[PDB]
């Protein structure tokens, strides 16, 4: 009938024995272990005190941020003093102001008051661009004239900042950028570089997120759009565009909701109270306002009574300060005094009124509302005025923090965002600058309640990664830092790409905000740990977690130890993740000049012939040594460096070089002594070895070309996978790819090398075997079938018409099968080939599944969904009946004990028809979580506590109605 359980347990046992014996006696795990023990005294074991490493890194980050803050402080002081000393000239001799303008052609071969500079740019690898240190540059947006009186008057008093720009760089050479945004629109950054290279420049320094952060406090904005018969036509389009643009000026710390009202007010989107101005909530609001219609007869007394009620809802999270209402209308006759006298007598809610479009309605009432209720009045007559008339409310909002004196001047760091000058991921510290003309003597306070601008220095994430070395840990260990909003500052899965917002509809300005829980969301532990780090505490938590493999196909149930501590002085919280086996590391010895010689004579370009092709990790060892994408150039440069100097003395990383050469010696001794004895083996294609220390040695010469793995050891998916497993790990290859398939490269199986120095545990290397496909094909069809069993086939064969015999891994990917058509699809997900059996396996809990969302992904027409499968029963019997399509197929599943594979044998697939409903495991473009449900249960966050939203000294005469 069907093969018995004992027959299956013998067949799988024999296949196990064969594969495990071949892997153990071919890859030489025990031999390499013995080599590591018996070459002791060349290295020492050192602890990884997480409680000390995280503290040291936190202090380093604090010192970096204090260095970058002192420059801002002194720059702000100098700018304030110079502006106080300035004189308002209204007549220039056409050559009195001198600057670069950073946007002119370098070769004009040819103004009202300015004389241009022809500078010299050489190069700088620190920036990638061409820079000049002799002077700063100026960026004046296209819309604004470069020769108006106000611009030239600013150019004079901002020319003085160049000396301080130079001085700060002289103190700390690592400064990247030092920008001074101005309230008039121009910006001055110290390293003089041309502006960015369809080329119409829409940049405006008064709209960048750092300027907006430093110019005011977190807001509670409620946009009150007016829908009516009058606003139909062009006015509606202008209102739509204006609402979108003004939404673009909000930040993560700000809460916003959009309402509309023709005769009874209603929410324009699913949100009902208030939502954080994330990159998703803003998109939802933009779509809702873009799907709006104009009908009915305007009723202000209901719209305002609705807005004031939604600004009083305290059941939800909000910034709890700067409660401001925006009215986008055209014009009317009702001023609604009763509503304001009912809701806002103490005047705690600001009202800004906008008169959008070209009309002839009475604008008087809206100016009156903007005057009585503390605010300002705007007009948008065309598309070109939307940007300016929507970016100006920060000028009104910044008055109370100006009147606070030298108390609102605190350095505040922004979110991670891509630099405008193509520098990668950077964060910016902002410090406002106040107008203090006539401050020493008490005469002038008329215009002294507006900021001059916001200073800013950029620090790259590369510096912060430099402050947190990761080469003394295992590849599974890393650092990460979280701001109070939950977003990651450092994390290995944070990449320089904009955050996806939804499905890419058919037919670089946004911040890169990735929450911590978008690494592997675990309800029990990684939520409480996140909430503790956000609160600003320190602790340790050892727990059994799930880690997603680097290739994003496998999941391991490993043990990790989360240690965190706050970065005191700032708001970021640093944490360090360490597994149990990474509590110790091998520190190489000084050895002697002789050891360097023969440890270097192993990895020469002409020499990897009897030792196998040798890789090297592009880790910066020496300052002169340069990282190269191609491994051969790095190998040659490393050889010439280690030949030409000693490692330690010439201001190089002694530990890194010493450990690399120690690994080279150990691996060379291993490959020679053991692998050189047996040149060819029946079932292996390539013997490889990867060690912590950035060296890889594929023994066969012709097999070195097929090595598609990353030369960096700490970024190999198989290495990290094998580190977390105490047994042999089988890596499924790729299917339908332009590279070599699993017929000339082989199947990769790897085992983690384990050593016991003293009593401590260490896993410094991973060895493995590339299994020949054809040998295992001819071995699989003779150890499974009984010869004199029956007329009908009891088991499978090379072409089994009925019986199906496949072997899988712990990720659902197929490795072998009896049928030629099946084995032609090696590495393919078994759900695609046989969906019904996979679905039944999942239902009877054979492969657990749990999915994640990838936000930094690109799509061909974007958020992307992912799925990974693994074991969840750690048992062997696993017997059941499909009952598929009224054609029952009895199936038996057995798992090879030492390896991570499972042997599942079904009666047949083609004979019994079933539904297909293909079970795909590949990434699919899809919308993320529903924003409405997400905001119904918001995540934990801690908003800033400082806020300046009211002051009795503030002057309210500047209403905007009488001023134009
Ligand atoms: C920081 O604050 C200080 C003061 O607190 C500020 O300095 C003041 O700047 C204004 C210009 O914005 C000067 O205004 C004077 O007023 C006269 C009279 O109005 C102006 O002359 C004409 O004014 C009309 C409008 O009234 C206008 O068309 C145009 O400005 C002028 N027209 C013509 C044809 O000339 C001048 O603007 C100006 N007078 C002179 C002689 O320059 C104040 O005098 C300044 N106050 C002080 C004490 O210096 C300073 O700008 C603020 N910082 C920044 C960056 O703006
Ligand atoms: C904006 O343009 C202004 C006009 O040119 C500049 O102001 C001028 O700078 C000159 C220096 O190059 C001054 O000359 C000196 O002033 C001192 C005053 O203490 C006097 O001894 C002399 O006039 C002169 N001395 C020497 C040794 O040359 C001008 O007085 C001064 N003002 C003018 C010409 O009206 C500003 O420098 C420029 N803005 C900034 C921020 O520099
Ligand atoms: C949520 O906000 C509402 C008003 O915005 C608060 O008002 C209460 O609503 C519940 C709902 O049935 C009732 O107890 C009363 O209608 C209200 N109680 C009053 C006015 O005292 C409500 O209290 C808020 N939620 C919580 C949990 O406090
Ligand atoms: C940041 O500074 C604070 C001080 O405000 C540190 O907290 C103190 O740490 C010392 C030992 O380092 C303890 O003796 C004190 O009791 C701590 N004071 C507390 C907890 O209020 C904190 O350790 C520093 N953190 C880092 C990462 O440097
Ligand atoms: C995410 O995947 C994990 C991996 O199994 C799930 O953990 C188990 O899930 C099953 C049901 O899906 C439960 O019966 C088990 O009790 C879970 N194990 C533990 C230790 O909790 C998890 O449920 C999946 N879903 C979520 C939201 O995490
Ligand atoms: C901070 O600045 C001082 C001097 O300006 C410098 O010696 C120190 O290395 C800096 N710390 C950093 C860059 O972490
Ligand atoms: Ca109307």
């Amino acid at each position: 009938p069907f093969p018995s359980a004992v027959t299956i347990k013998s067949w799988v046992d024999k296949m196990q024995e064969d594969l495990v014996t071949l892997a153990k006696t071919a890859s030489g795990v025990n031999q390499l272990v013995d080599i590591y023990e018996k070459y002791q005294d060349l290295y020492t074991v050192e602890p990884n005190n997480a409680r000390q490493l995280v503290e040291i890194a936190a202090r380093d980050i604090e010192k970096l941020l204090s260095n970058r803050s002192k420059a801002l402080v002194r720059l702000a002081l100098e700018a304030e003093k110079v502006q106080a000393a300035h004189q308002w000239r209204e007549d220039f001799a056409s050559n009195e102001v001198v600057y670069y303008n950073a946007k002119d052609d370098l070769d004009p071969e040819k103004e009202p008051g300015s004389q241009r500079i022809k500078p010299v740019f050489i190069e700088d690898a620190n920036f990638g661009r061409q820079i000049s240190y002799q002077h700063a540059a100026v960026h004046i947006p296209t819309d604004i004239y470069e020769g108006s009186t106000i611009v030239l008057n600013e150019l004079n008093w901002t020319s003085a900042l160049d000396e301080v720009f130079k001085k700060n760089r002289e103190e700390d050479p690592s400064l990247l950028w030092q920008v001074f945004g101005s309230a008039t629109g121009l910006a001055r950054y110290y390293p003089a570089s041309p502006w960015v290279d369809n080329k119409i420049d829409l940049y405006d320094v008064r709209r960048r997120p750092w300027y907006i952060q430093g110019a005011a406090s977190p807001k509670d904005m409620l946009i009150l759009v007016d829908v009516s018969g009058s606003v139909s036509g062009l006015t509606l389009k202008l209102i739509r565009t204006s609402v979108s643009e003004m939404l673009e000026t909000l930040s993560d710390d700000d809460f916003v909701n959009v309402a509309s009202f023709n005769s009874n007010a209603q929410d324009v989107s699913c949100f009902q109270h208030l939502v954080q101005a994330n990159v998703r909530n803003k998109k939802v609001l933009k779509d809702a306002v873009n799907n709006i219609t104009a009908k009915g007869i305007t009723d202000y007394k209901k719209g305002f009574s609705f807005a004031f009620e939604q600004l009083l809802n305290y059941n939800v999270s909000r910034a709890n300060c700067n409660k401001i209402i925006m009215l986008f209308t055209d014009g009317g006759e009702e001023r609604a005094q009763e509503i304001f006298n009912k809701y806002n007598k103490d005047k705690k809610v600001r009202v800004f009124t906008f008169s959008v479009g070209q009309h002839n309605y009475d604008r008087g009432p809206i100016q009156w509302m903007a005057c009585e209720n503390k605010g300002y009045y705007y007009e948008i007559p065309s598309i070109g005025a939307i940007r300016i008339n929507t970016q100006e409310y920060l000028d009104v909002l910044g008055r109370p923090m100006v009147l606070a004196g030298d108390k609102a001047k605190q350095v505040q760091w922004t979110n991670v965002y891509l630099d405008a000058l193509e520098l990668g991921l950077v964060i910016t510290g902002t410090l406002p600058v106040f107008n203090i003309t006539g401050q020493f003597e008490n005469k002038t306070n008329l215009k002294n309640q507006l900021i001059l601008g916001v200073m800013g220095v950029d620090v790259s994430l590369e510096d912060i990664k430099r402050l947190t070395p990761r080469f003394t840990l295992c590849p599974n260990g890393y650092y990460f830092a979280i701001d109070p909003n939950g977003y990651v500052l450092l994390h290995p899965n944070l990449q320089p790409k904009p955050i996806g917002v939804g499905i890419p509809t058919i037919n670089s300005q946004e911040p890169v905000t990735l929450d911590f829980l978008d690494a592997e969301l675990e309800n029990d532990i990684k939520v409480e740990i996140r909430n503790k780090m956000i609160d600003g505490e320190s602790g340790e938590k050892t727990f059994r977690t799930l880690v997603k493999s680097q290739d994003e196909r496998y999941i391991d149930k490993g043990n990790r130890t989360y240690t965190w501590t706050p970065v005191n002085g700032t708001d970021y919280s640093l944490a360090l993740v360490l597994p149990t086996y990474s509590f110790y590391y091998i520190k190489a010895k000084l050895e002697e000049t002789i050891t360097q010689a023969r440890y270097s004579e192993t990895l020469k370009p002409d020499n990897f012939e009897e030792s196998g092709y040798t890789f090297i990790a592009p880790r910066d060892y020496c300052n002169d040594l340069k990282i190269s994408d191609n491994n051969t150039e790095f190998l040659l440069n490393f050889n010439e460096f280690i030949d030409r100097k000693t490692p330690n003395n010439p201001s190089c990383n002694a530990d890194l070089i010493n450990r690399v050469l120690l690994d080279a010696g150990f691996t060379n001794e291993l490959v020679q002594n053991y692998w050189s004895k047996q040149k060819n083996i029946k079932g292996v294609k390539a013997r490889f070895v990867v060690t912590d220390g950035g060296i890889t040695r594929v023994y066969p010469k012709e097999a070195g070309e097929n090595w598609q793995e990353n030369p960096e050891t700490y970024e190999d998916s198989f290495y990290k996978r094998s580190l977390d497993n105490d047994n042999y790990v089988f890596t499924a290859p790729y299917f339908n790819k332009s590279g070599p398939g699993a017929y000339e490269s082989g199947i990769m199986v790897s085992k983690a090398v384990e050593i016991y120095i003293q009593g401590k545990l260490l896993k410094p290397a991973v060895v493995g075997i590339k299994i020949d496909v054809n040998s295992w094909i001819e071995n699989f069809t003779k150890t499974s079938i009984r010869d004199p069993c029956a007329g009908p086939v009891c088991d499978c064969k090379r072409n089994s018409d009925v019986m199906d015999c496949v072997i899988l891994d712990d990720g659902g990917f197929l490795l072998m099968a009896n049928h030629d058509d099946y084995t032609n699809q090696i590495g393919r997900f078994f759900g695609e080939i046989d969906p019904s059996l996979m679905r039944h396996l999942v239902n009877i809990s054979v492969y657990a599944f749990n999915k994640s969302y990838d936000y930094q992904s690109v799509c061909e027409p974007c958020i992307t969904e992912q799925t990974q499968y693994f074991f969840d029963n750690d048992s062997k019997s696993f017997s059941g009946v499909l009952d598929c399509g009224n054609c029952s197929r009895i199936f038996h599943g057995e798992k090879l004990m030492n390896t991570n594979l499972i042997f599942i044998m079904v009666e047949s697939k083609g004979t019994c028809p079933c539904d297909t409903r293909l079970l795909i495991q590949a990434e699919q473009t899809s919308d993320g979580p529903n924003p409405c449900d997400m905001v119904k249960q918001p995540r934990y966050r801690k908003g800033p506590d400082v806020c300046f939203d009211n002051n009795v000294l503030e002057d309210y005469t500047d209403c905007g109605g009488v001023s134009g």
